[PDB]
Formats: C-alpha cells, structure tokens, sequence
DNA sequence: ACGTTGTAT
DNA sequence: GATCATACAACGTA
DNA sequence: GATCATACAACGTAA
DNA sequence: TACGTTGTAT
C-alpha cells in the first residue's frame, strides 16, 4: 500500500495485473490509460539496484526495490496476479528489465517459477531489427496515453510474453550469474566475443547482449578519428548548425541541449549538458571544446556549475579543428533516430583530438581510460611518424614527454615505466602537487590536512621535506590515474591499442580524410572553369548567342548545336544576366579563370604522388600546432 | 541550514547577503570572502510578513531560515544577539528583484524594525550590461549609462561587446564580486527610516502590502500613472514598477489579440519555427528554448505551464497548440509530462493569429536584448480575447474572462458593422452568454447575464448534466474545471461521515468512450434523488460559479473595465485598422511591382539599345535612366534580367502578370477609397472565418 | 481561515 | 525529473 | 530549480 | 578486502 503505486480496486489474482513501468513520464501516462477494474501502474524512477549479490536486508535497504517488494506482496524469502515489466523498447529499457530479472530470480524465485513474472514487449514501428521489411515508435513516455494502452496495457491488442523451466532452471541461475556478478567482468567480455511465452535464461542473455554492445558502442567507448563519443559528438555538431562559431555571440545552453535531444540524441538532458560542461571547463579537458559564460564550475567543485537555463555557451577556437572541412565531403552522413535529419558519422579532426583531450568512459564489459597530452608534442610526432614509418616508441617517447593534464603540478612517474605504459596499452601514472593534481580539489586537500593537524601529528607546522613526503603518501596532494588505451578502432570494433597504434592507425583516417577533401574541391574547381570556359564563348559571340535565344523558339538544343556546347553549359548561358554583359564582367571572367586554372593540376598532382601529399599533411600539422598549441603545463620528471 | 558562514565575529566587519536565486547563491559564495561574508540564497520569492503574525514568520521556512540566519527574534528590541554587521538584499535586476525586496523590506520593517531604524539593513544594486573593448571592462546598472559607456568607446578602436546580465544566475563568480560582494567596487545602498519619515513610511508600506487595501492600491496606480536611501522613497518606486509590469507585461491581455506577453511570445516564436498545423511536432523543451532566448526571459516552467495550458482542450475553449504525449486530463489538468518528452504544433485556430502577420499589419518592437525583433499584437482575424478569454491576477486589479462561441461572437461583430446602433439587448439575442468548453449546463439567467455583460463585472454558475437512469443517479457531464475525481472524493467523504445514507454505492464508470460517466445509486426507489441532488449541489463541485471581470488592455494601452458592447466594438476598431494596414500593404507590393514590370518592357521593346549601352559605358545604371527616362530602380531590375527571359514567351508571361496585376491595383484603391466597400469586406471575412473554425455550442444555456 | 485560479520566483 | 512555497486579486464555502 | 539513487569497469586508499 | 572514485545513462 505504501508509495506512490496506483492500485487497483478488484482483488481476485486470477484476474488482476500489475505493471512495473521505466519512467515516471510513462507512469503518469500508464495511469492515464490503465483500466481500473483490473490494472495496476508503479513507476520505477531510474534504474533499479542490481539485487543479485545484495543481502536480503540490502534488498530492503534500497527505496526502489524495496517498494517494488510492498507493491508485489512478497518477502525476499521466497514465502495481484500478474507482475508485467513494461519497460521502452531502448537499449535501457532492455537494461532495467534484466535488472528486474535478475530481482525476480535470486530473491523471488517462487514467483518467477510460478510464472507470475511477464514482459512487455513494446514496438518499434515490430520488434526486430527490421528483418520482415527486408521479406518510428517514440518512446513510451513521448507516447499517447491511447497508445500506450492499445500497445501495453489493452489485453485486446497488447504484446505481453510470458516469463524458468525444469531444465533451464540450472541454465537460467548460471546464466544470469556470469552476467549480474560485479566480479565476473572477464566472464562478461569473453562472453561478447562469442555472441558476437518466453524463457526467463533466453530472454535476460538477448537482452543484457543489446545493453553490453550498444552501451560500447554508442555511448562509453570513443571513435579514434576524431576522440569523441556519440553524444560528445552530437554536441559539437549541433552547435556548428546553430551558428555558435567563435565569432558568434553566445546563446543560453538550454537551446543548444535542446537541439542536440530533439534532432540527434534521444536521451537524458542532464547526461547531455554535464558532457558539454566538461568540454568548457579548463580544469576538466586539457583543449576544451566549448568556452562559456556564467558558473561553469570552478576546480575545488567541478559539480558546481549553473544549469543549463542559467549558461550562455560557444564553440571555442579549437573546436574549430574538427568542423571547418566537415563541409568539403570528407566524412560520412548517416541518418538520425527518428531519420528527419543526417548526422555525421565522424568529424575531420585536423588534430588526433583522441590523444589531446583524452576521455574516460565506463561501458559493460570494458573500460577506457585515455589522458591528455600535450598538442605541439603530439603534433610533431605525427610528423615524425609520415616522414619515417619504422619510427618506434622509444624514439617517439624523445618527442612526446607523456600526458600533459590541465594542472601545474609535476608527474612524478619515471620515464621507463612511462614508457611500459605506452608499450603494453594499460598501465597507471602518478603526479604530485608543486597547485593540485587533475581533479583534486583544493578545499578538500585542506581538510585533509586539518584533520591531521588536528591529531597534532605535525607539531612543528604552524625540515618541510620530511613532512612534504608524509603528507604526500597521506593526503590527496599525490594522486595516481589508471591509464587504459581502449578505443573503437577504424575497423569498428573495440580494442587496446598502444601509442603507435594510436598514432599510426590515426595518420590513416587523416590520409583518407584528406584524400576525400581533395576529390571535393576538384570537382568545384573544374566544374567552375568548365562553366567560365562556356562564358568566353558566349561572350565572343553575343550577337549570335542572343539573336539564337530571341529568334529559336526553344533555345537549349539550338545552342548546343552552334557551338557544341553542353546541356550544363547551355544553362549557364540562359542563367547569365544583362548586367554580366558589360566589359568589366568579361575582364573579371577572364580573371577567375587564370587564378582557377592553375589549382585544377594541383589537386590531381597531389592525388596522384604519396610524396607531394604526405609534405602536404606535415605542412598542416605544423601550421595547425603552430596557432593552437601551447607550452607544457604539467612536467614531466 | 544552507547558509555560507563567515569565519570572523566582528560585527563592525561581518556583512550578510540575501541572495534571490539558488543559482546565484551558489556562485556568491565561491566568489564572498570567507573572512567576513556569509551568503545564505532565498529559494523562491518570499512571505508577505505585513499582516503575518509573529509566529506565522517563524512557520515559513524562508522567512524562519532569515530570522535564525540574522540572529534576532520578530520581536522587536532583540538586537543584543546580533550575529552579521550589514544585511543586503542582493536580487537579480528585473521587476521582481524589486519585488523580492519589497517584500524583505516589509519583513525588516515590522518585525525586525531595529534592524533598519538603525542602519543595518542594505540595498544592492547590481549591473544592468557588461561592455567590454580589450583589456578595459565597465558595468552599467541603467540603460542611461549603457549609450554613455559605448559612446565613450567610439573613439577606442575595436567594436565592443554588449552583455546584458538577464539575472545574477547568469553573472560569473568572479564578475558578481566586483559588483555586489567586494566592498572596493560594489554598489551597495543603505536603506534607513529618518525620524520624521516613520510615520510616511510605516503608512506608504502598508497601502502596498495591505491585503485588504487593494482599491487604494487600484487608485494610487492612476494617480501615479547616493550612499544612503529612504525607505520610503525606495519601496514606493520599487512596488511601482512591479505593479505597472505586471499589469502590462504578465496578466492582463491585449483585446486585439486577447494574449498575455507569455501567450503571444509562444504563439510567435513557434510561427518563427514554421510548427504551423500542417508541419511535423517538435519537442516542447525546443519551442520553450527558444522563446526565452529570443523574447521572454523568464522561467521555463511558467512559460511551459502556459504552452500546456493553451493546449489543453478542456482549458481551452479553442486552443492554440496541439501536441503529442501526455498533455494532462480533464480530471487532473496538471498531470502532463515535462517538456523534454511533449511534442507541439500550432493548431489550425491559430492561425486567425498570424495568417496576415508577414503582410505589415502589426508594429514591431525590438526583444529585451535588441538582437531580434518581435511582434507587438497579432493580427485577429477574430477576437480571441472573447472566443477563448483569461484569467490573470496582477498587483491593484485583476481579470477574469469567459470564454464564449465562435459563430455567436462573429455574427454579433457581423451585427455591429452592418448597424453600428445595435444595442447590447440585440446582441443578447445572438450571443446567449459564455460557452466552456464543458458539455455542462449554464444556470445563470438571461436577465442576469444581461446585468454581466452591460456592467463588465459579475459572475456565472454552472450545473452539471445528469440523468437517473435505472433507478440511478448518472452524471455525464461536470462543470468547467471541475475534477471528477476531486467530486467523487467529496460525494465519498460524505458517504463515510454519515450524512448521506440513503445512497447505496458511488461508482466511477468513466471509460475512454464516455469522457464522463459517474452514477449515485440509492438504497431505494422511495428515496427522492431529486431532494439528494440539490443538497449535492450546494455541497459538492457539481455546482460551481465562475467570476467575471472583463478588464484588459485596451487600444489606448490602458487597461480598463469594458462591457460586451464596448469590447466588440473597439475591436471592430483594431480589427479595421489592421484590414486597412494589409491593403495598403499588398498596394505598395503591387504598385512596386508594375513599375518594375514596366521597365521591364521598356527594355524588351529597346533590348537592342540597352544591351549596346551596357557594353559600351562603364556604369550603365545612369545611362539607362537618361535614354529611356527609367527610374533607378527600375534599371536594376533590367540589369538583372537573365538571357532567359529575353524570350519571347517570358515576354508574354510578364504582359500576363501585368494585366492581372493592374487588376488587383485597382480593386485594392476601390476598397481603401470607400468605407462602404472596405465594411463588405470585414463582413466577409467575419462570416468566411466563421464558416471554417467556427463550431457548435459545447454548453447549453438555461 | 482557507482554497482556489495563472504567470511569476 | 517529481517534490516542494511563495506574490497577486477576489469571490465563495465552511 | 537544488536534492535525491542506481548500472557499468577496476584502479587506489587505509582496513 | 569493500570501498571510493571516475562519466554517460535511467
Ligand atoms: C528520477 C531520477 C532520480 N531518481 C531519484 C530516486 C528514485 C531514484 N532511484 C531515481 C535521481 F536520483 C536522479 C536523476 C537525475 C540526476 N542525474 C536526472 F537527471 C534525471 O533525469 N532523473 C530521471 C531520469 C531518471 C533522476
Ligand atoms: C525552487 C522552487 C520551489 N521551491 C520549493 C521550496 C524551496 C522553496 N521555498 C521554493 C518551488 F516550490 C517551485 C518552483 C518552481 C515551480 N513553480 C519553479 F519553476 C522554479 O524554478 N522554482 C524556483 C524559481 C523559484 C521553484
Ligand atoms: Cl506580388
Ligand atoms: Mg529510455
Ligand atoms: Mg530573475
Ligand atoms: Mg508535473
Ligand atoms: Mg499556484
Ligand atoms: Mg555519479
């Protein structure tokens, strides 16, 4: 009874239903249409806690599940009707049912067995992939309260599966073990290569397998190209199309977020706006992406940031690395969820923004943990990298130090574990305070130390080497960072990559970037001086070109045929105005095509020889480290 | 509780700040000096503790909260336990930081009166803009000193940046202490009572936060229509410019469009995102963004809850948006999902707001920021301030007004312009009274509806429809906003006290094929359900009146009660107005045009002679003019003529155009030359609107 | 004395 | 992303 | 519009 | 050894 759970009037189980919803935006709505006679909502606010390896107490301790527990009638000893999981058909959806499986199964084993337990099965347009069209469904929250009961809640035209049988009982308690166990991660990874009415083992293995890949791919895990997530880039993207240039007067964050979760990225906004709060704030990204204005936070509180209605935000200069050749027809566009719009899949990073900025991710299964470097380091390396391929990673740890954080203090790992960390992939670093390490704050290192001075363990403080070294093994002034180099390589799939395998694999997506930039603007180059070439002789015969026009009834065959000229030329020739008749216009004509004739060899030149555009790519990385890099602010020692 | 502390106790030095915003708050103490400031951020506006007893201050937590922070008890004379030396009201600069500290004024005027008689209480005065050129940063807390610093600048090189501070949330932390927290660059008022102004301000204070002096409030709005600072002075001006912007800029509506500034912002801005009826939904949370970055800076809750609002159906006799989602029920109205998974588009009845806006009907001032410009009025086609009326509250006056029918208003406008002499008793017989959008009964006689209508105030009651059927009481429709959850509660609260015995049982049997349905069963058939229903009527909702208020701003942009006639007929006024605005507008279009098409054919009858012209001057657009005495406008259509349209047929197409539009010249200069034919039109498109968005009466009068 | 209404904090 | 408490006019029921 | 609790992978810290 | 962190997600 207690908590807010609609319940419902009848009493008799055979025919009463409860319903566990995701959202409370879909619960308000599941309530709208449930039929009261027989149909029971709960919302479940946010995800649940994962029951598996809790205490029966512990169960009890969460207020999710333990209202989930009041709501169903039963204890978690195992002593309405039906219990239905009604969930989005999104990768969390899948997520908080398995969740709720996993509740049902350790602790409820009576229920699920007597198969009390069910699944909502939502559309999509259908469940599948799109595999019968070959022979879209906003979420339920964003649905009709109608809809929502012709789909879920209406016995009449609902899709609800049934959910352990005799001899799946083994399979289903051991499946699900290897998959809810915090210690089994290994289990859960090597599990992935393998996979890479309705059963309660089948259901929670298909389900968590849709959850542990599509959290990799299109959330935790950053593209190599350009260093970015799925949501990190959509942002950038966003603001791009929204004019928010660097030259460009700020705009309030709230219509920027609310761009990003209208056209691109269907999730939460809170999750969007702390990534774009991470890419202003200097103490968090060594080369922020956006620059702001208002309480971005500060670095003893980095969480203390103004909302999103309160922050005006822009693109920063070095932002500008990633989208000033987006437009040239260098990257792939690929169509949004709902597909009104085209997103791009990658961004034309002048600059291997992956090993600049660095990103920490936590997905299912694996992790990543990549620090920043510095960007004149990074870019002279990638130089050194084209001009001498067998290059390897002792003589390229000569050009670049190591990270490079948002911090003054010294790192005080040795140069030869150094470089086990870029040899093997993993490894850890260590730095010390001169100023705080990266994400160490400065009023809570006080604290720290007034607690010590309050036990009176450094009597003489109001002969400081001595105490410096305690405090540093004591206090946060020294702190280490796990270093993981785990990132969705150009073959699309994930994987530990050591720093030449970062750098060397880079320089390709950056050779094929270029490559598709140049195929752009020869087409614009030559097509343009193959419209002036048409011009000269339209304007050496105007007498005969206008009387043509004048005289022929349809004009666009005569021209071709007296000239032999082209149907595009033709068109250019119709779409000339008067005013372009005067001498001026030719000489000006005549002008742009000088300029344009000699860049039409060149882009064929430099596509043709490796030479001449391999000394084009470090010609750029010069010229780029040259404007937006910076000195070293964290040492290396 | 959340309160910053200070680390110091030396009152000579300790200062305290008021905060308005939680958010600026939090940025106030990153950037106050922990030495000897404390900040402490007053979620939300604060009590009236003006008729508040002693112990009603210490049961708001807000207000409780600044008693315990301060360290004095609302018992005057308690001064001896003094924690902070200064208490400043710091709030953001738009009208309701002068509210929020008005009402801190009548807090520390009442009970803590020591405070201020003594001079402890402070005023901060934040900046207004931010201008910035290079290395050289000014603030500039009046619009006065803004023109003052960028003149200034004329003669620096560089273009400076304007940055309006829309509230002390969007000010950084280090910005916010050079302005208001440190001492050596701030702008800090001390607000003091001379001797002498005890007795104005003990009385000026309490006409503005009298609960029960609203008409001396309503009067002293028309009469009225340093280091140190009086508080008398201050209060006055502050609650004024409160008043006066929230009567014009928040409650009250305009007649023309019958919109409140959030309504028409909304309305507007989603015109601007081209959501009109045929164009696919767009996630709320985009529409509210962008309305408070362009025109309405404000919260996004109230501007949502007004989005939702025009919405709903069962608010809205006519609404103005239609969306996806969950919008909210009738029986509970604010039960709607959140912006970010709603979304809208405007309705096709919205479009009597903005079909003519494009065509120069309606004057244009600039946004708060001038970087936009936004719509004063909407062009009607009908008067919305009737259709679909508003509810408003604002400081001295209020507004209250019904919604009525579509046909029924049209044909009365129809009425006016064919006689300007009808009287309201002629109108009566058109427009029988309010229409909810409820199928529920109106009660209220036509001889009391007359008594509304003619003197602008009064009020309406309605009667829920219901039918006993089967020896049971069935109710199919309850009045306007009446929750029928909220009656079967009442009815069932009386079943469990005991005063209603004879009914059986009470069922809800509403479904989604019948909106409403609630049956009363008896226990028998002798039991009169006839005598049961009158005592539910005057003991539960299915009986509720309705206030009416017919006050708005007028044409004169004043607000002022009006009457049925005096409504109709100044908006016959506007509405005319308008119509003569378009015509003149689409003239000039077409007069523009036919000058251009003219030297058009001028140039075709000599292209011979213009083209030998353009190749041979340098500048042709003067020599153009001299041999065929064209204007210069009508030589830079020539000169941007393509080849193409050197054809013969592209010839025959402009003398087709030219033919149809000397047509549409002529017509246009009849009806703006006779009043007579122009009145035709009016009566026209009255009749035509009608026609398409009109619709049946939802509920009956009797 | 309370409780409504709707834009505002 | 549901939950809190206020200003303002003013009428209607407990 | 500040405040609440969870999933997911594994380092470090003092236990 | 459980516990605290980290950042996109509900
Ligand atoms: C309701 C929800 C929370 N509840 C509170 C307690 C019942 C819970 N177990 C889940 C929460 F604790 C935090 C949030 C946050 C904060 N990062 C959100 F941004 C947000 O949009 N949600 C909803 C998207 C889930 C939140
Ligand atoms: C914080 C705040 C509320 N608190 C709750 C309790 C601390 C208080 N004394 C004030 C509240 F009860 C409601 C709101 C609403 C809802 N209409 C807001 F839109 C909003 O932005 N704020 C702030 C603009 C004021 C709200
Ligand atoms: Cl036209
Ligand atoms: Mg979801
Ligand atoms: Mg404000
Ligand atoms: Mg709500
Ligand atoms: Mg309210
Ligand atoms: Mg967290």
């Amino acid at each position: 009874l207690p908590g807010k759970l609609a319940d419902c009037t009848a009493q008799d189980l055979n025919r009463t239903e409860l319903f566990l919803v995701e959202g409370d935006s879909a619960g308000g709505s599941a309530k709208q249409a449930r039929d009261r006679e027989y149909q029971a909502i709960m919302p479940l606010k946010g995800k649940i806690l994962n029951t598996w390896e809790v205490s029966s107490d512990e169960v009890l301790a969460s207020q999710e599940v333990h209202d989930i527990s009041v709501a169903i009638g039963i204890d978690p000893d195992s002593d309405y009707g039906k219990i239905c999981i009604l969930a989005d058909a999104d990768s969390d959806g899948l997520h908080i049912a398995t969740l709720l499986c996993a509740l049902f199964v350790r602790h409820f084993r009576t229920l699920v067995k007597e198969g009390h337990v069910y699944v909502a099965l939502p559309p999509l347009y259908a469940l599948t992939e799109e595999e019968k069209t070959g022979v879209r469904f906003k979420g339920l929250g964003e649905m009709n309260p109608m809809q929502l009961r012709e789909t879920t809640l209406d016995p009449n035209t609902r899709r609800l599966v049934q959910l352990i049988s005799d001899e799946d009982e083994q399979q289903t308690t051991a499946i699900m073990d290897m998959l809810l166990a915090k210690k089994r991660s290994e289990d859960r990874r090597n599990w992935l290569q393998e996979k890479g009415r309705l059963a309660l083992h089948e259901f929670t293995e298909n389900a968590y397998l849709n959850y542990s890949m599509y959290v990799i791919m299109d959330r935790a895990l950053p593209f190599i190209g350009d260093g970015l997530k799925p949501v990190q880039r959509r942002i950038v993207y966003a603001m791009s199309e929204l004019g928010l240039n660097a030259s460009a007067k700020f705009k309030k964050s709230a219509r920027t977020v609310g761009d990003v979760l209208g056209k691109y990225h269907p999730h939460g906004d809170s999750a969007c706006y702390e990534a774009m709060v991470l890419m202003a704030q200097p103490f968090s990204y060594r080369y922020p992406l956006v620059d702001g204005q208002g309480n971005w936070g500060a670095p003893d509180d980095p969480k203390s940031f103004a909302a999103m209605r309160y922050t005006e935000s822009r693109l920063s200069k070095y932002a500008e690395l990633l989208l000033s050749e987006l437009g040239q027809g260098t990257v792939d566009w690929v169509p949004n969820f709902d597909g009104t719009l085209q997103e791009p899949k990658m961004l034309p990073a002048r600059l291997p923004n992956i090993l600049l900025n660095g990103t920490t991710g936590i997905a299912v299964g694996m992790a990543t943990d990549i620090p920043p470097h510095n960007l004149r380091e990074v870019a002279k390396a990638a130089i050194t990298l084209i001009e001498q391929p067998k290059t390897t990673l002792d003589e390229l740890l000569d050009i670049v130090q190591g990270p490079d954080f948002p911090t003054e203090a010294e790192i005080i790992t040795s140069r030869a574990e150094i470089r086990k960390i870029y040899q093997n992939g993993r490894g850890s670093v260590r730095m010390r305070a001169v100023a705080l390490p990266h994400q160490v704050s400065g009023a809570k290192v006080l604290e720290q130390i007034a607690a010590q001075m309050r036990n009176k363990k450094l009597p003489m403080v109001d002969d400081m080497e001595q105490v410096m070294n305690h405090l540093f093994a004591t206090t946060d002034l020294e702190k280490s960072y796990r270093i993981n180099l785990n990132m969705i390589g150009l073959d699309g799939r994930p994987a530990v990559k050591n720093l030449l395998e970062i750098l060397s694999e880079w320089l390709v997506f950056r050779r094929d970037t270029v490559r598709r930039r140049l195929n752009h603007r020869l087409e614009k180059v030559l097509k343009r001086l193959h419209i002036l070439e048409g011009l000269l002789v339209a304007f050496l015969n105007i007498d005969e070109v206008i009387e043509i026009i004048r005289t022929e009834d349809e004009p666009k065959p005569a021209l071709m045929s007296r000239f032999g000229i082209s149907e595009t030329q033709a068109e250019a020739i119709l779409e000339l105005k008067l005013r372009h008749l005067a001498k001026l216009e030719e000489m000006k004509i005549r002008g742009e095509q000088s300029e344009l004739e000699k860049e039409r060899d060149q882009l064929q030149a430099i596509l043709a020889s490796e030479r001449k555009m391999n000394n084009l790519l470090k010609k750029e990385l010069q010229a780029d480290a040259d404007a937006f890099g910076d000195d070293r602010r964290s040492p290396l020692h």
